[PDB]
């Protein structure tokens, strides 16, 4: 059980003006800290955000949040369930800004909603320093889906915040799960991101913004375009046949030749984009998200599990014999890897 703390700075808020927050479970014998960003889509205009507020309100407000949460997967404290980091300080940051963790805009007489994702992450980091994060050796910023994209947008800002605050010994790293998407041609969109950025006052990393320049910041929401501009170490987890990617592409699974070629091409392209990503884990499966699932230990690429690959990554940041860090399936069809989830 991680326990809820609402932010002491009550001007950093969820969409509806209620305070944002985090769930925390400390481990005082550990110098490692895991901060996990929740996912859950986004909204990009007034009518679309009003709809979300009727039927997905916990992703827009803290008024109904529970006081405790169970840590699962990489957030579990049991060695059995979490071989990687079971003894770490665990933090779950709920997603209540609907902005892919990019916003920096307050509710005002001209804004029905607040979009403060990027500022929520900064304020959580600040308040944690008073509860032991000041003694950390490693800060792993992780997240799934919208939270995985949020890792890519925010990991370098957290590193800079800690440097400027006077904590140069904390090593900031990222773990992006199921947030690596392709702006490809559909089988039968990009405009939503572009409109959302203006709606949220969204912020992207500086080096990426300088490359694409004004009006084209939407490009930095795509992993293969923003990742080359990042300085902090980032481990990328991505199913080759991600279900959210296929939903966007209007693919719904007796497959004929046109769809067969389409699906095979998608795998090859995702595969191409990871070839110069040295820390990555990409199985040939139809699925979505993994790192906080209870059975996240089951899947293997080339005989190596995801918890093992992350441990090998830790060792590399101190090639390693028998302990690989770059793991990408080569077979070209969903579930050609026998360890895919069923
Ligand atoms: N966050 C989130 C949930 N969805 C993830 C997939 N998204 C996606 C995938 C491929 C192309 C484009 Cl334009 C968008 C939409 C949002
Ligand atoms: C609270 O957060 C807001 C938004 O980031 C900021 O303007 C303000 O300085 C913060 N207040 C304090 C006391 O840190």
């Amino acid at each position: 059980d991680l326990r809820l703390h609402l932010l002491l700075n009550t001007s950093v808020t969820c969409n509806d003006g209620s305070p944002a927050g985090y769930y925390l479970k400390e481990s005082r014998g550990s110098r490692r800290w895991l901060l996990f960003l929740e996912g859950g889509w986004y909204c990009f205009n007034r009518e679309n955000c009003d709809s979300r507020y009727d039927t997905m309100r916990r992703l827009m407000s803290s008024r109904d949040w529970p006081r405790t949460r169970t840590g699962t997967g990489i957030l579990s404290s049991q060695p059995e369930e979490n071989p990687y980091w079971w003894n770490a300080n665990m933090v779950f940051i709920p997603y209540c800004s609907s902005d892919v963790w990019s916003g920096a805009s307050s509710k005002s007489e001209k804004n029905e909603y607040a979009f403060m994702g990027a500022l929520i992450i900064q304020e959580v980091v600040r308040e944690l320093l008073g509860r032991g994060l000041s003694g950390a050796k490693v800060l792993l910023l992780a997240g799934s889906s919208a939270g995985g994209t949020g890792v890519l947008l925010n990991v370098d800002r957290v590193a800079e915040q800690l440097e400027k605050l006077g904590y140069p010994a904390i090593q900031v790293r990222g773990l992006a799960d199921s947030g690596w998407f392709l702006d490809n041609k559909q089988y039968r969109p990009t405009e939503a991101i572009r409109r959302g950025i203006r709606y949220w006052n969204g912020v992207v990393p500086e080096r990426c913004r300088r490359q694409f320049q004004e009006g084209e910041e939407w490009n930095c929401f795509f992993g293969y375009k923003v990742y080359p501009t990042l300085r902090s170490p980032v481990f990328v987890v991505q199913w080759l046949f991600d279900e959210a990617q296929l939903t966007v592409d209007n693919v719904h699974l007796p497959v004929q030749e046109g769809l067969r070629l389409y699906i095979q091409n998608l795998g090859r392209e995702l595969r191409h984009t990871l070839k110069d990503v040295p820390a990555s884990f990409a199985p040939a499966c139809l699925s979505h998200e993994i790192i906080i699932r209870s059975h996240w230990t089951d899947v293997q690429v080339k005989g190596t599990s995801l918890p093992r690959a992350l441990h090998c990554w830790d060792r590399s940041l101190h090639p390693l014999k028998g302990c690989p860090v770059h793991l990408v399936d080569s077979c070209p069809w969903p579930h050609c890897n026998p360890s895919c989830p069923t």
